[PDB]
Formats: C-alpha cells, sequence, structure tokens
C-alpha cells in the first residue's frame, strides 16, 4: 500500500449515484451512457461518469474546502447533465431504490440496482484517518436516519426507511471495517485480507466507512442518494463537521468494544429512520436517534462554523425538529393517492 | 441474567433435523406437519418429533452417548414419521431449501420483507461440555472448520425456482441479521457473559436462542451448538456429520491443539463465502500465512487430525465415509444440476429426494 497521504486541512469530496429514468413510464433506462458523452466537454469542475448497469448517472465534484464549493460544482454540473438529459428523453432523479424497477455471486447479485452518496473527507496522516473513522462510525446510524431515502422496492412498501443497504449484507465484507487501533494495524489488516484472491485494493473491500492512502481520505458509504443537491450538500457538511470536531477535539479514546452493537444500530436506523432507537454498548441506554442526533447536532455546531458548514448543519436541525421523512413523505404522496409512476416523475420535478 | 452453565457429560451428542413435509403429486411444502406429528404423539420410545413453520418436522434423538445410539434413535423415528406420512398422503425429504417452493413473530415487525423469503431447513448438532470455558475454546475450534462443515453438508443450490448458482444458499437467509454469522470474539466464559449482557440491552434478544450465530453455546443444555449445515438427503449423512461434529469437539478439548485469538476469524466469512458458493471446490485461506488451498484438501487433513478421537468415541464409520466422499469428487448441488440439466423438473428432484430419504 501507499504512504497515506497528506491531504490539506479537511478537504471535501462529495459522489452521488444518479438514478436515470425513462419517461412516460419512468422506469431505469439503459441507455444513459449517450448522457456521459453528451457532456464528455460541457463540465469544468467535478466528474460524471455511469455504471456498467447504464441506469445510473455518477456525478462527483473535485476535491473542495466546503460545502459552498461542492455546491457550485454540482449546480454548474445540473445544468448540462440537465440538458443533456432534455435532449435524449430522459430524466434524472434522486431515491435510494427505483420504487418498482425489477431486476460469480449468483442470485445475491440479481436484485434492483441501488443508489448511494459518497462523502470523502481528508486526514494529513494514517493515525489520524484511523481516528477519524472511528469517530464517523460511531454516528454512523444518525447519517443513515438523516437520509434514508429507499422504502420501495419492485412496487412493495418494505417498511424500511432505508432498504438499499439489504442489499449487500450477504457479502463478506459488508459491515464495519474489522477493528484496528492504528495506521499500522490497518495495512496489517489489509495485508491479511489481500490473501484472498477476492481482495486485490481497497476498492475491493465495501466497508460503511473506508480510508484511502492514495487520495488521503476516509470515505463514508452508507447512505441513499438524495431526492435533491442541497441536502445532499448539507449531509456532505454534516460529516465534515463531525470530522473536525473529532480530529480537532479528539472527545474520544477509541474501543473495539465501541462497535459492540453496530450492527444492531445499524438496523434500527435503516429500519426505523430517525425513530429507530440507538443502544450504547458500554451502559444499554437506549435514545431515539431523533434525541441523539440533536446532540450530535448541537456538538459539532461550533466546528461546523469553522470550516464553513453551519448551514447545512442548522438545516439538518429544523428537519429532525419537525420530523421531514422523506421515506414517509413519499407513503404519503402514494397513501394520498399518488402512484408510483407518478411519485418517480415527481422526485425527477424536485431534483431539478 | 444468563443461567450457569450445566456441566454436561463430555463429547456427548443431540442432534436435530429440520425435515421437508411435501405435498404429493404436486410435491410442495404441505400445510400440514401438525397432524402428521400428531399421529406420532407417544409412538417415539426415544427422541422426539416436532414441528413452528408448518411445512416442517422436526426430528431430533435425546442425548446419545455415540452416533450409532443416534442412528438408532433416528431410524426408529424415521420408520414412524414415514408411517403416519403415508396415512396421511404426505412425504418426506431433507434438503436446505424446497427446490421451487414460494414464499406466502415479533421478527416480522423488526425485519419485514427480509423473512418473507422461503423455508430454509438445517441439522443442528449440539456437543455437550463440561463448563463454559471449555464450551469458548470448542466454539472456536469448531469455527475454524465451519467452511469445512457447510461445504460437505451442501444442499441447497435452488431458491424459489431459480438456480441461485450456490452449493449451499441456505447461510445467506440470515445476512440482514444483526446476530449472523460467527458470534463476537470472547475468550472465556466469563467475557461471554459481559457479551450476552451487551446484546440483550437490545430488543430482539433476551436469550440465547434468540441468537442466530453459526455455533452457539447453550448454558441450558450445556453444549456448544453447530448450526450452519443444510439438511441432508439421508439419514446416514445427518448421522456422519454429527460424528464428525463429535470427533473434532473430542481432539479440541482432549488435545488443545490451537491457541485461540481474534485474528483467527479475520478471514471467516471469506472462507465462509467459498463454502457457500463452490461446496468442497471452494478454496480456504489462512489469515495468518495466507496458504490457500481447496476445502477438499483441507477436509482430509481435518479428517487425518481426528482419526484417534474418532477411534475412541465410536465414529470411525462417519469419518470413513466422510473420506470416501470427499475423494469422490461429487456432490449433492451438481447431482441437482445434472438431474435438471439432463431433462428433468424440480417436482422430479423433490419426489427423488422422497425416496432417497426413505
Amino acid at each position: 500500500l501507499p504512504d497515506f497521504h497528506v491531504s490539506e486541512p479537511f478537504t471535501l469530496g462529495i459522489e452521488l449515484e444518479m438514478q436515470v429514468v425513462n419517461p412516460p413510464g419512468y422506469d431505469l433506462s439503459q441507455d444513459s451512457s449517450m448522457l456521459i458523452d453528451a457532456v464528455k466537454n460541457k463540465i469544468t469542475a467535478g466528474e460524471v461518469k455511469h455504471d456498467i448497469t447504464e441506469s445510473m448517472l455518477e456525478l462527483a465534484t473535485d476535491v473542495c474546502r466546503d460545502i459552498n464549493q461542492a455546491a457550485g460544482q454540482f449546480s454548474a454540473m445540473q445544468k448540462v447533465v440537465l440538458q443533456a438529459a432534455t435532449d435524449h428523453h430522459l430524466e434524472i432523479c434522486g431515491g435510494g431504490t427505483h420504487p418498482f424497477q425489477k431486476w460469480n455471486f449468483g442470485y445475491l447479485i440479481q436484485q434492483a440496482t441501488v443508489f448511494g452518496q459518497h462523502v470523502h473527507v481528508g486526514c494529513a496522516s494514517g493515525d489520524d484517518a484511523i481516528y477519524l473513522l472511528h469517530g464517523l462510525s460511531r454516528f454512523v446510524p444518525h447519517f443513515i436516519a438523516l437520509s434514508a431515502a429507499s422504502p420501495y422496492m419492485q412496487g412493495t412498501d418494505t417498511r424500511f426507511a432505508s432498504s438499499r443497504p439489504n442489499i449487500f449484507s450477504a457479502f463478506p465484507d459488508n459491515g464495519p471495517m474489522p477493528w484496528v487501533s492504528n495506521w499500522q494495524q490497518f495495512e496489517a489488516l489489509f495485508r491479511c485480507l489481500s490473501y484472498t484472491t477476492m481482495i486485490d485494493s481497497i476498492k475491493d473491500l465495501h466497508w460503511d466507512i473506508r480510508p484511502s492512502p492514495h487520495f488521503g481520505t476516509v470515505e463514508v458509504r452508507v447512505m441513499d442518494t438524495p431526492l435533491t443537491l442541497s441536502h445532499a450538500v448539507n449531509m456532505a457538511g454534516l460529516i465534515q463537521a463531525t470530522a473536525h470536531w473529532l480530529l480537532t477535539e479528539r472527545p474520544f479514546k477509541h474501543q473495539e468494544k465501541d462497535y459492540l452493537l453496530y450492527k444492531f444500530n445499524r438496523f434500527q436506523a435503516c429500519r426505523y429512520g430517525l425513530e429507530g432507537v440507538i443502544t450504547d454498548p458500554h451502559t444499554g441506554d437506549r435514545r431515539p436517534l431523533t434525541e441523539d442526533t440533536l446532540r450530535l447536532l448541537e456538538k459539532i455546531a461550533p466546528s461546523a462554523h469553522k470550516i464553513g458548514a453551519s448551514s447545512a448543519i442548522e438545516a439538518l436541525h429544523r428537519q429532525v425538529v419537525s420530523g421531514l421523512n422523506e421515506a414517509q413523505l413519499m407513503r404519503d404522496f402514494v397513501a394520498d393517492g399518488g402512484s408510483l409512476i407518478g411519485l418517480v416523475k415527481k422526485h425527477c420535478e424536485i431534483w431539478a
């Protein structure tokens, strides 16, 4: 593995996997490679690629300093993209799963395509990356609940706020990174994992949060892709302010037992969103995520000012206080008599 | 708190087989394994026959001293069950999954669509031990061969009518639950209680029985329970898998051949996946040395180390039959695939599996 790249203070990078739908039926497209081959010169900052499926358009920012910069690169990418979409009679929308799309790892891979948002935070060293990773792992339940946007799967209400994460549960590498206390221990772990033929690079390990020594960042990849660009930017600010608070204040001394209930709390967030309950593994104390998330928001507020994300922190606070659950909001649209086709159309208009 | 760990006679055996009750002439999972059970009330001389899941019949031996006593208790329950079946026009067969069946507690609330799949069927083996520390040592020893147990028992390539491409797909059914796979690491009984105390702080678990681990300790029965295997097509195989586990348990606790450390589990999920997907053709990788070898080869090394222990406890037959299987280059999953490749239907396949069990 290469030396851990020394990145600039808390740099930021965002990747969004958007859905490409084909009107008027509004199911996922399969001919969206021509979208990239339509913006292959119409994007100055950031990057746009596509999956092997052709139903996903990935937008990525370059390395930014704050959410205002990310927001600008996304805004500029959005105009071109929307133009190309219209030019090809296609539409773009966010969300963790397409509501009705129906589909060697055999059948595990034969499930509908899903859409996630990844956020990269710069670190100065490997030991800092490891500290940042463990610190962020504590709020993964919170990051999932705040971004949950995938209640529907193949036409049925799964009851989950975010069902997308269930699609990877059978894979060996799913979930939290195995524990390591520092960068040296991480290199040994990666060395051991590399023994299998399945693992050749870190890119192959789909942990919820993973470090990158080549880019000098820690990557959070547990979130559903948001319905709007602004919410995606706010989640990124949230993660950047938490990173700043963790690394500058070092509020915790990380212990393996901090991860004991990691999967149980992760499940509660996927299944119930902010109404899920988080349990402390050391004391057994339980708290709804709405309450606990408000406490995270108040704790990282000063750090949010410092790196320019206080506006994201304030908006997330307003949303937790009022409820605003996209999962439910989708269910209400449908409960009010709207159709899944209509819901996808609504989401296309919303993203624009 | 958890019960004190019951002092069992070491190496005794308790076996459970969840059998499939199918309905001719369509051969789908039946919804009457109840009237069949009520038909065998009392008839069972030793052991027990119970359901949960109207398509499932569970055959459980009592606590046995050796595999022969076990082969005995099953053979007798089998005759009884086979006759009750005949009188109700139902049939019985093994296998980890029903090849074409499609789906129709406080678990629904929590998991929703995740548990609304097809019924899966496993063989469970309980090995008695003297204490909690011994149970922990025994569990870690057995965790090293979980890939071997799965591969040797693989018999669930089909799921809901479709070929999954796995040898044993049943072990994935619980991949979405927070407590599936290997038990979190603890080094002795004292730490295990601390582990269980932690886990029970959550809503879905108040007892050892709510845990979906591959291998689970039972302070109540005074046993270490291996629960990763698919229910085999025959009773002889079920009995032979129990003898392997018993022989390995004997080798582990008497020779104490490994010095257990958390790093031993590092590649547990990758090796577990290789077994599920390719059966004995799977490759096993050591996390320490990085050595890679197919499960066929590794299973033969296991059979060698446990031959002496098997002789003393009366399970050499199990070991020899397993050895022939390993070098036979044939596996239930491929035999099911060949059947279908040759023109057979999944329905025909189930009918054939009922004739095999009988």
